[PDB]
């Protein structure tokens, strides 16, 4: 079945589609690779003044912002628009997003982004198409609510928004507005695609200078900056973990993530994901990576590079050593409080087995066993 | 896979089987239609004095009573028979069921109904064959505990009750009762099928005129009568929603429902199911319906009629306008607190996006946008 | 301290206050009685066309409707007004209440009732002043949002609404409306008290003929009618239980109730509340009642009568036998899924102990023990 | 108020009451000591062939069996009996209890014990009178269902069973058995008290040689034998912890315990209970103990001895060193997964603070700090 | 009892105690004021290079950082030190804290802070002494683990650390280090108090440039910056809410908070806390505030100023209008997802009541009612 996969390899996005203000690059979600993990990925790049048209997909997704700064508007139906002009324009809460930020967008929730900044806004998007939250099918989809976009995953048969599917007249009556308006929602005459170029400066109710509960839930946490590292050692690297104990939404979404940075040839201690698949995106730098399966065979043994995406199947063993430039990456893990069990370090599996059992298992000195055990610093992020 | 379905259409039951006292009509659970939603449906009609023989299925089911009234007997193993004659006959709690009632029967739970009333008792039954509570397979089944019924779904190969599967002698010993009686549990000589005709009036411990906890959980709620609507507008229609916040069992069953009534050509605001599939049953009246998918294509654009059953896949857009007689329907939704996100009304998605983003997306007047937003009454159930 | 109470006695309300359209009767919440259980009670009577001005208390309360028919309007802040006129008047969901209905009103939630019916609408109100939901103090309070009511519990020092506490001018500015009306609202010149007489017929958006989730939670269940009994025996009586397995709100409120009806001298089997206090209201009929404490002393041994209110402290033993007219009552229990352990019946404590342990403890025949065990019908509700 | 207690001291029980077969010793629950922790304790001793009459208390209790063996019969109302002569005598599940066993008895649950063994059955019982499960008052109580026992806590005013509280005639009618048998139950003529001597051998449905769920929940776990230690070091001692992760009932009971054994002058590393009070019972051996409060003052600095009971208030610091005979004890902790934070060892607080912060706080060598951190073996249970 | 409080007033801290590097100011926790809400507050000010000695209290607390920057070290027992030097110094996770940050410190958890910055680090601390997490008594306490501090709350009788309570010799043995170093911990010769001045620069394993789960839980969220507002309107103010939907730890702690900023005389719409007490700390600016109780009496009607602390009891009505300089404040709310019900605005209670009920209650025009309802902008934060 699914994961008895034979060969693994890290790659860049297999596609690309241009839009008036930027492009979207996608990774084929068909490869024995992705499928096995039940994940789908794309890399959005929004040019300055770019507005990613509002959309929503049958799959929940975690969004790691690679670089840029910018605004994200999420829509939660049945909630009050809390941002409004005074004494007009009123809309739901606006969220400032930036490099290192991880954003969570539940399935069926519509959102729109906008590159308010000065540089290209870039972010990879990870969809959990096998999430219990998707009842459609193994295929990821993006239902647009505006414009006439080009299919991103859903490749022509495998366009238009959902409004365009209705009987223009009826819609208009529903909305209670002349057919012209609606001729317009449907955007059959819109030739721009997903991301748009805006008339000068985009402007709304920004705030520099009830449902205090549900409607105002947190959708993001920044795990990019060093100050927020959970694991760390000066000449090795730093690891930041993100889960239910960190961001509430992850609990209802059974999803966690990680963002690490390994220094001049450091080592991400040999470990094996316990309860989850680990889809990785090399943010910057080299890293020799070996992934082994049940039969000790290295299902993957190459040097992953910046811009590539690779996968560490659940329970498989994974070793990693940074290049000279170090290793920066983002990991999307397919389970709630996802965790790893390391087998080389201060919290290694080996250090948990009694002495003689170590020996008797490897046919080694009572001494050598000790060496295997206590010949190290901190498990996870070991220095050369 | 499953839901990349191409054409959709609303239909009446594809089968039917006669019984001494009434009949059962089923909808083929094979259609790319049903399958995708993981649902199955049948429509039971019990003639006065009719007793639906006790049974149970691998799938949980919600039962909406179309018309009639009568008694439903559920059996919860390990519970005490709390209804008994005094100072004999004693059985487990009896439930009066009636038009508009929605009944929840967990998988593996045996139940029997009886038309105590004066008119034909009619109800459609919705089975969630893809519920995590079913570990058999995509196929729905009904295990009978009495009589010699005809297969309802399970079509001859794709009869008898489970008792009839045992070694009569052994069974008898187990029950501790002569072979002749036991032979009879197995009803090989019973030629009546599922619903029976009773000897005159059926009598038990009825009540006109411990486990106070578990054994006495609520199995039904009536969402038919107007007084219990949750959403409502005089010249549009009234919507009643049913979920965990309403009936406890739905929590453990990840299932919710809806029963609506739209008046003289009213409009069920264009919306999209967020976290669930919506299987609909036209209780009475016309309604033009349009369902669209990821590619703006109207996977279904027809006028649904009374007696028909149609499906609105998760995340698909759905508009609906009542006929002259209005529209009465029952919806079975494949998730716990299932909800919708409307895109035309007082709680529409549009009213959530800031002004300029509306314009920039549809290339429209700062005014027109406002029109799109505030040119309406209550979202959900809009008037002509 | 608290429950080492000595003498118990059932009584009628100790007060009363008249209103333009009806009165409210209260039971002193100071008696060593109430206090011990952490409960408070009042009995509202609304004359036809009576409107109980909107209010809210620091304590959650369960409301059992003794007789009448009418409308209850609850307000959940942050929710959308889903009941509105079409194509004006718009308000939050309206709920019909009627005899036998039990209504749950969380602490801090404002509500208003109205006697739409033809007869006096009567209901007793049970407040759990020791609920973890009240952080004020052992004293129950009612914050009014309209009119100039008389203190119901809070006896002058131990009037006006909360609006009347603000600086009229400021209030007006906040509301953005001329001082002349903020005065009003305030209501210093209103001489009617809590329940009002309405101008002819009160009309709103009634419905004969989103937040489908939270905002539309169930607030009531009718445990009065016989058809909904959970325990029942023809010549004894019928018991209906109400808890988390029946009504979701009770879970978040750790509160359950019970409504019984015992026929011509029947017996509510000798039992002891396990995890809760049981405050009882005699809806109609006689009943000899005996309550015993840790020292086998009958802390209460009298014949409770209609209109009275009496208390059965947690763990105490309580026997009960109906009069000739029977016994109808409403019980308010201070815990979630509250239950009882009976010591005389088909589910008695005695029937759980082995034979010899029964004998050796009561110094009785191996036979007599059997008699104690199996000389009965259904535990709970025994016949003479 | 409550815990600003000044002086502490470990003591033996304070009372005692004889009864036919065995005796019960109690510790005054009034001392500023107990009260503060909301606990109460007694030490039951049952002579061979002794049967502790069935009873139940408003407080949940954990029972550590000091030594012996025997049978414990708990009664769960509404449950089927399932122990029982085959095709008579039938009763609810019987539990074999033995030295080192910890038994959990929820409040309001009736139980009876019987010394089946050859030696005196001894156990201390810890009641959590401040448990949210007791709504009576700070006073612990024991409602007897048989015999004419003497008050154990509830000292005459501060006897008989609850049956003895009813109108003999009425009771009899309820039970449906002649007045003669009834007056039995009430036992006014029973002069034996709590624990009884049985007619030769006691004998039921023992088993040497549905509700598979609730009715069969686990009520005990043995944390006495060494093989089940959770923390351990050869020349120090062994600690066994008991909580939600070990026994399900503790979850619903917010209660955990501990059973330790310290060898020839070993040290229970200086620690402070984080989320709970720790009531200790010296099973055997000496141990110098010091307990300190917020002001560094040793609220208790003595040598606790076998049979004594002492208390470690929440958050207070506690050091302990075994005598020459070692130290065996049982700890009752007032919270769910109760835990401790040690400040001297391999998991000490100190080892968690960075070096310089250690120095700067104690004004010590960068070296000395290291000494404080890494000059040890395993935290908890340190060797001399 | 507790909250039948008569007079309310906002004040500055009632005490102060100097330390080598900064001071701590406390508010008397005895005032009928605080007690009623079960809260305690102090204001710590740490001079540059100041190290607040590690401590822990029986009460959980939320810490709002008023200004400054700095490092907070929390210690979770049984967790691995994940921050360590490579290929020595190793300590548990260090957290960078800053102005606007809200930090959560569970009861019984030790922590230490350090002013790494250039300006005085200042923060108010709110203790929930009535939290179910405190089993000692209504009195807040701070158990120090280093130095010889002065009592902060616990006023001499109503000093030293817990180490100082042990028998120096024994402690030493436990720690396994010469008596000289031990006495050193106890710090009887330390004359500095809580906050210390450090030797030049303090410096550990900082990171600029397993238990990925529990041990790495989030303890802070910044609700100070404008970008993170949940409610907002340009000429009124901005409100930011913080609860379980934002920070995980608040769930296990039943605590939420708020940080608002009202512009040139804006209005915090008249509302009433539904399920919580609201303790407020004026960060900067004026604000007229009126708090009314059950009897419409304004238990508090003054102009609160910067540095003051005032209290809004649960269910009481509260209006607020900013000065000319605006109003900045931090609110500590005594419940989990704490929420308010407003009575003037777009989400007001009034807008939920039908028209005629509004009229009939205030004796006003069908029109005036409409005015009361729809004569506004966004509920919460209204503009002049």
């Amino acid at each position: 079945n699914q994961c008895q996969l034979n060969q693994l390899q890290a790659r860049e996005p297999d596609n690309r589609i241009q839009a008036e203000a930027g492009q979207i690059e996608t990774w084929n979600f068909n490869q024995g690779d992705f499928q096995c993990a039940g994940v789908a990925a794309s890399r959005i790049t929004i040019q300055r003044n770019g507005l990613h048209l509002p959309s929503y997909s049958n799959a929940p997704q975690l969004i790691y912002i690679v670089q840029g700064r910018g605004v994200l508007g999420a829509v939660f139906s049945g909630c009050p628009e809390t941002f409004e002009e005074s004494q007009l324009d009123r809309h739901q809460k606006t969220r400032r997003i930036r490099e290192g930020d991880v954003v969570a967008i539940p399935a069926g929730v519509a959102y729109w982004s906008y590159n308010d900044g000065d540089q290209e806004l870039v972010a990879v998007n990870l969809f959990h198409v096998s999430s219990d939250h998707n009842q459609l099918d193994q295929n990821p989809r993006k239902f647009y609510l505006a414009g006439n976009p080009e299919n991103e995953f859903n490749q022509q048969g495998q366009g238009n928004n959902v409004f365009s599917g209705f009987n223009t007249q009826l819609l208009a009556q529903a909305l209670n507005v002349n057919e012209e308006t609606a001729r317009n929602l449907q955007g059959q005459n819109d030739n721009r695609n997903q991301i748009i170029q805006v008339r000068g400066n985009l402007d709304f109710v920004q705030p520099p200078r009830l449902e205090e509960t549900f409607c105002s839930l947190r959708l993001k946490e920044n795990i990019g900056n060093p100050e927020r590292a959970d694991i760390f050692s000066p000449r090795a690297g730093r690891i930041s973990t993100l889960n239910s104990h960190n961001l509430p939404i992850l609990r209802f979404l059974r999803l966690s993530a990680e963002r690490g940075f390994f220094y001049r040839n450091g080592i991400y201690s040999p470990h094996w994901n316990v309860n989850a698949h680990s889809v990785v995106y090399v943010i910057r730098g080299n890293a020799r990576v070996q992934v082994v399966n049940e039969n000790g065979d290295a299902i993957l043994d190459q040097e992953v590079q910046q811009g590539q995406l690779f996968i560490v199947p659940q329970n498989h063993g994974v070793i990693q050593q940074a290049g000279n430039q170090g290793f920066e990456y983002f990991a999307f893990k397919t389970e709630e409080n996802a965790f790893i069990n390391t087998l080389a370090g201060r919290t290694s599996f080996l250090r948990a087995l009694p002495d003689e059992v170590l020996a008797n298992a490897y046919q080694i000195s009572r001494e050598q066993a000790r060496q295997l055990k206590y010949n190290r610093q901190e498990t996870i992020a070991l220095s050369s």
